[PDB]
C-alpha cells in the first residue's frame, strides 16, 4: 500500500505548489506536490486538514477538505474561495490564509497538518462520530445522508459523496441541498451533475441561490423549511444530516428548519 503523508497530526509537512486553476470569479483550484509521486494524503473520509503560516506577523491555521482522494498519488487539490481585499464593506481587509494561498507562487511551499475531525465515514453507511474530543466515536449506520452546504462548505460533503458512489456495494443514498449566492456562485456543479447523471439512485441534487436567474429551475433564498422537506430524507427515515456552511446559516437557516421538520439534534452534525 501507498506511503501516507500525514502520519501524526502534531506534526506539520510542508507541501508545494504545483498548479494552479481558477474556478470562477473568487475561487482558485491550488494543487499541491506530496513528498513522491507515489504518496497518498492519508485522509479518512469526513475529515479534513489544516494549512497555517505566519501571515502579516500572526499565526493563521484554518480548515480545507481536499477535492482530490487518498486514490489520487503524489497531490492534493484544495479549491479555495478567495476572500479579496477592498471588497466588501463589512471585511475591507479580506481573508486572512485565502489570501495568502491566492499570493503563493509555484514553488512555494505551507505548512500542512492533519487528518482532524469528529466524523469519519467508514463505508456502506457507517459513521464513526465523537460527541466530542475527549469521549469514544459513537457508530452509527444510516440507509441515507441528508447534506446542506453552502458555498465552500460544499467540499466535505463532497468528499463523503464520492466516497459513497465509488463504491458499487454502498447503497447509501446521499440528498444534497447547495446554497449558494447567485448561480455562477454554484462551486463544482460539473462534478456534482456528473455524479447525479452517473448515481440518481444514490444521489439525488438540489440547489438554492439567494439570487435567482431568469431561466431557474432550482429553489431561491435562504434554506427555508420547504427545501427541508423537499430535498432531505423524511425524519422517519432516521437519516444522518450533515451541515457546513457559513455560522448564521446553520444557526437561522438550517437548525431550526431541521427542528420544524423534525430532523432531530442527535442525528445532525456540522463540520
Ligand atoms: C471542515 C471545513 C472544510 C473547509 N473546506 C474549505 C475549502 O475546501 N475551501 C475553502 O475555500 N474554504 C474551506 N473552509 C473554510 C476555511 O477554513 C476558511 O474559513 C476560509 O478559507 C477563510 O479563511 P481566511 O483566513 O481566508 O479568512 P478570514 O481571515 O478568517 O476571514 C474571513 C471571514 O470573514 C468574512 N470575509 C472576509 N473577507 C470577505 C469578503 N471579501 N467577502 C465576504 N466575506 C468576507 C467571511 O465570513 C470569511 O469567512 C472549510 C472550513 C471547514 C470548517
Ligand atoms: C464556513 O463557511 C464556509 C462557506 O462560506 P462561503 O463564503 O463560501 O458562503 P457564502 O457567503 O457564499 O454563503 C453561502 C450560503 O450560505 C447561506 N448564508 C450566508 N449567510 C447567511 C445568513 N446570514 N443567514 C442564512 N443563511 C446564510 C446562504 O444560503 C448563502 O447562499 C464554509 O467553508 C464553512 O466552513
Amino acid at each position: 500500500t501507498p506511503a501516507i503523508t500525514l502520519e501524526n497530526p502534531d506534526i506539520k509537512y510542508p507541501l508545494r505548489l504545483i498548479d494552479k486553476e481558477v474556478v470562477n470569479h473568487d475561487t482558485r483550484r491550488f494543487r499541491f506536490a506530496l513528498p513522491s509521486p507515489e504518496h497518498i494524503l492519508g485522509l479518512p473520509v469526513g475529515q479534513h486538514i489544516y494549512l497555517s503560516a505566519r501571515i502579516d506577523g500572526n499565526l493563521v491555521i484554518r480548515p480545507y477538505t481536499p477535492v482530490s482522494s487518498d486514490d489520487d498519488k503524489g497531490f492534493v487539490d484544495l479549491v479555495i474561495k478567495v476572500y479579496f481585499k477592498d471588497t466588501h464593506p463589512k471585511f475591507p481587509a479580506g481573508g486572512k490564509m485565502s489570501q495568502y494561498l491566492e499570493s503563493m507562487k509555484i514553488g512555494d511551499t505551507i505548512e500542512f497538518r492533519g487528518p482532524n475531525g469528529l466524523l469519519v465515514y467508514q463505508g456502506k453507511g457507517k459513521f464513526a462520530i465523537r460527541p466530542d474530543k475527549k469521549s469514544s466515536p459513537v457508530i452509527k449506520t444510516v440507509k441515507s445522508v441528508g447534506m446542506i452546504a453552502g458555498g465552500t462548505g460544499i467540499t466535505p460533503m463532497l468528499q463523503v459523496i464520492r466516497a459513497i458512489m465509488k463504491d458499487p456495494d454502498d447503497h447509501t443514498v446521499c440528498h444534497l441541498l447547495f446554497a449558494n449566492q447567485t448561480e455562477k456562485d454554484i462551486l463544482l456543479r460539473p462534478e456534482l451533475e456528473e455524479l447525479r447523471n452517473e448515481h440518481s439512485a444514490r444521489f439525488k441534487l438540489w440547489y438554492t441561490v439567494d439570487r435567482a436567474p431568469e431561466a431557474w429551475d432550482y429553489s431561491q433564498g435562504f434554506v427555508n423549511e420547504e427545501m427541508i422537506r423537499d430535498h432531505l430524507p423524511p425524519p422517519e427515515e432516521e437519516p444522518l444530516v450533515l451541515m457546513c456552511g457559513p455560522p448564521p446559516m446553520i444557526q437561522y437557516a438550517c437548525l431550526p428548519n431541521l427542528e420544524r421538520v423534525g430532523h432531530p439534534k442527535e442525528r445532525c452534525f456540522a463540520f
